[PDB]
DNA sequence: GAAGCTTC
DNA sequence: GAAGCTTC
């Protein structure tokens, strides 16, 4: 996750 | 180094 | 299955 807690997704 | 999970 | 970058 994130930044923060990639993405979903990328 | 490891917990921080949905989108096509 | 790839498709990913980090806070602590």
């Amino acid at each position: 996750t994130x930044p923060g807690v990639t993405x979903p997704g990328v």
